[PDB]
């Protein structure tokens, strides 16, 4: 159910293959921010969630360098995965970027995405 | 050449991490608490092109807390900054979050910070 | 605008008056939890907020002590006050348990809550 | 315990009075950002704490207006007060600054405080 593209609230858009072997493989394209094209991102998933009706969790990092840009950050999300007719990964997320030492108080951005299958 | 190692939080836990000309981060993690035990996979990314002005290099991880012996569905990121020379150090802050039913969904996740150094 | 009585998409009820030296006193209600009836809240807000159609700045404390209950813990929420399609209030959270040093990693939780004025 | 003042690893000055009630009350002056001088602060603390040795949970919020400057941001921090010889208050903090709606996604800092009393 996680594997295909996804689309946040921002407009992202999130392209991601979900291994049998809990791995997260594809690309990040953001709507916002120093960012252009489309980003690697790698990330883990739990294969065998519970067998409740609990969500699936899951997260996954960018780096913010490709062959355009590089915003000297990263972003990883932390989230967990909801099946169904809407289906949703509903995550928060951290944005680091290299700071001085001086600046590292004012280092990390908070946030928080919910990606569904349509824009 | 530096993010490279072996790795120790201020928790005890141990990081295992190969940074790829790529950008990539591979590798193991072992949590000295919580629903775990011996050592998760991991995978990540950094930036491989940091500024040259001081700046530490911005990277993320991620564990899902499954492996062969225990699954704790639960998923856990950390992001970060790699900050070089004699004191090496990785100051992190982190996400975990876990599958839940959706009226606890609220409860889903826990944040911290954790620090790492190359000192067992 | 912020003083009401606003409502989060959970179905908690936060209970606010803005005084014009930037305070916030008021009541919370949650929905969820370790927690029942109303809980005192106090919290500042920019009482001069910017002209140039940005949001204001806000935020607001409750320890989960009243004369009921005690868990034993404080939820802050940080966010802002804004216009838009109707009048709303937008979080990200930390509720901080009292924890042993043992368990101090997983002292935290994060979230996020939307208010509106609508009543469920 | 928490009543009085207490020192940030930045070099801030958390200046408190924890009320009988619950309350906490005073002012803070940031050694780093947009801040200049004592801000206000209020916030709430658990009056009846386990016994335990668990710590005492907490929290507080400025708003970065005084009447020197205003920085249209609030910073609140959620935490725990622990006692004793090495007596602290560990926290997570989120700052939110106003924005335009096209810039929510980044309004908001976070970060991590460690208080103590020397
Ligand atoms: O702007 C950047 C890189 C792009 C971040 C895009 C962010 S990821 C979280 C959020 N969800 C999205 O879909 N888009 C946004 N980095 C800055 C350099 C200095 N500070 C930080
Ligand atoms: O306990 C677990 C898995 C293990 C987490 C270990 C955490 S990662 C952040 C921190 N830094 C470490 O080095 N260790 C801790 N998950 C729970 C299931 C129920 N809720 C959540
Ligand atoms: O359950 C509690 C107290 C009640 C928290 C309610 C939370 S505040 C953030 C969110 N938004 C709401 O409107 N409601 C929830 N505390 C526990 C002791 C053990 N760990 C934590
Ligand atoms: O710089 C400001 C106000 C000052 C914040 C100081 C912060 S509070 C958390 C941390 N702990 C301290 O003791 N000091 C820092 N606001 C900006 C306007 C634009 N964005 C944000």
């Amino acid at each position: 159910g996680i594997t295909g593209t996804w689309y946040n609230q921002l407009g992202s858009t999130f392209i991601v293959t979900a291994g049998a072997d809990g791995a997260l493989t594809g690309t990040y394209e953001s709507a916002v921010g120093n960012a252009e094209s489309r980003y690697v991102l790698t990330g883990r998933y739990d294969s065998a969630p519970a067998t409740d009706g609990s969500g699936t969790a899951l997260g996954w990092t960018v780096a913010w360098k490709n062959n355009y840009r590089n915003a000297h950050s990263a972003t990883t999300w932390s989230g967990q995965y909801v099946g169904g007719a809407e289906a949703r990964i509903n995550t928060q997320w951290l944005l680091t970027s290299g700071t001085t030492e001086a600046n590292a108080w004012k280092s990390t951005l908070v946030g928080h995405d919910t990606f569904t299958k349509v824009k």
